[PDB]
């Protein structure tokens, strides 16, 4: 009933959403109140991130030996990097071959939204700063950001938004320490094992409300969009983005899973359908993590030791979907400006696009912030990001699904590559 209700909710939500806007006329305030049931689900899933991330990372690392944990972590990191690179290369090839921007002009495309003010050096240094928060309690709900102020002086401040990067790094180090302690640290292992189990049970309670929240979540966004002809001007740009995401999700990732794990990848992906559908509706890899936990464990029979480690980390640093999107968007913006891109310029977009949304799964405008960095790398104005924000919300839905799908396949791949370790213990 859990999966069926989710499918029923989207159909009713899409049916309700299209009918409401086509027949009824709603103001901006009336549109916001319509999506309120979905909004409640959004903050019920966000409420679970902190307890889930902390107890999963501590419990997963603490359960394994130091060497076993290191090898499992090394395998996951290689898979994260390997798949993100392939996603970027696929985006580069598709956008270069399809040439979405060479068939269009800058003037014709409408400009929407505001381009964020980003410093490439400060944004990347902020990544390392957030890995090591100054306060653990503050990191639970706030993040650090630095701005250049004046001959220039760096001023930093904390803003609302959970620092998943800092919490995961501490939870990994904390899990390693309490595991080595043994009997001394057993009480902490037991405490965070119960907290992890309790958090999963609370997710089960949230799943009861998810169908009703999903209905209004999908319905609301369909009603939010006031203009549909804007999607037609960027259709070629959208087509290449979804073509790359579809190929990565349906060809590349299943192929990698099959080679490492001699099993049907679509059977594995079928078990994740509930998590993939949730990601497609909430546009957050961290908020959909609790759903990914159940699908990987309950449906795909993936080891809980592997899942507790790979999934929380993957939701934070594994963004194949976003990395592909930045590579396609950056080259597309380059083509609009009639800017020929050489091998040197193409390469730098690849490395810059790789470091996309490394601490912003669910953070809004996370893709625009990265796009500014990627565009600035090869010298295009950061104001060209305004040409993409029109359809960024829709693409964000599909980005998150591919971001979550990469994590799910990583658990199966890492589990197979560490089979000797799990049996050895
Ligand atoms: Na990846
Ligand atoms: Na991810």
């Amino acid at each position: 009933w859990v999966l069926l209700s989710t499918v029923a909710a989207v159909v009713l939500g899409i049916t309700t959403g299209v009918l409401v806007r086509e027949h009824s006329n709603l103001s901006t305030l009336e549109k916001f109140y319509f999506a309120f049931p979905g909004e409640i689900l959004m903050r019920m899933l966000k409420l679970i991130i902190l307890p889930l991330i902390i107890s999963s990372m501590i419990t997963g690392v603490a359960a394994l030996d130091s060497n076993v944990s290191g090898k499992i972590g090394l395998r996951a990191v290689v898979y994260y990097f390997a798949t993100t690179l392939i996603a970027v290369i696929l985006g580069i090839v598709l956008v270069v071959s399809i040439k979405p921007g060479v068939t269009q002009k800058v003037g014709e495309i409408a400009r929407t939204g505001s381009t964020p003010e980003v410093s490439t050096v400060d944004a990347m240094l902020d990544l390392i700063r957030n890995m090591f928060p100054e306060n653990l309690v503050q990191a639970a709900f706030q993040q650090y950001k630095t701005k250049r102020e004046e001959e220039y002086k760096i001023v930093g401040m904390y803003s609302d938004g959970i620092n998943v990067l800092g919490l995961i790094v501490f939870a990994l180090v904390f899990g390693l320490v309490i595991g080595k302690m043994g009997e001394k640290g057993q009480i902490l292992v037991d405490f965070f094992n119960a907290l992890s189990d309790a958090t999963m049970k609370i997710v089960q309670i949230i799943m009861w409300y998810m169908p009703l929240g999903i209905l209004f979540l999908i319905a609301g966004c369909i009603i939010e969009v006031e203009d549909w002809e804007i999607f037609r001007k960027l259709g070629l740009y959208m087509a290449t983005v979804l073509t790359g995401l579809a190929i990565h999700s349906i060809v590349i990732l299943p192929l990698i899973y099959f080679i490492v794990v001699r099993k049907n990848p679509f059977r594995f992906a079928m078990g994740m359908a509930q998590a993939l559908l949730t990601a497609l509706m909430i546009s957050s890899s961290s908020a959909t993590l609790p759903v990914t936990f159940r699908c990987a464990e309950e449906n795909n029979q993936v080891d809980k030791r592997i899942t507790r480690f790979v999934l929380p980390v993957g939701a934070t640093i594994n963004m194949d979907g976003t990395a592909l999107y930045e590579a396609v968007a950056a080259v597309f913006i380059a083509q609009l400006n009639d800017l020929d891109l050489g091998i040197g310029q193409i390469i730098t977009i690849s490395i810059t696009a790789t470091s996309a949304s490394i601490g912003a799964a669910g953070v809004p405008q996370a893709g625009l912030v990265t796009m500014v960095i990627v565009l600035s790398a090869v010298g295009l104005p950061a104001e060209d990001v305004t040409l993409i924000i029109a359809v960024d919300c829709l693409l964000d839905r599909f980005r998150t699904m591919v971001n979550v799908l990469g994590d799910a396949f990583g658990t199966g791949i890492v589990e197979k590559l560490s089979k000797k370790e799990l049996e050895q213990m």
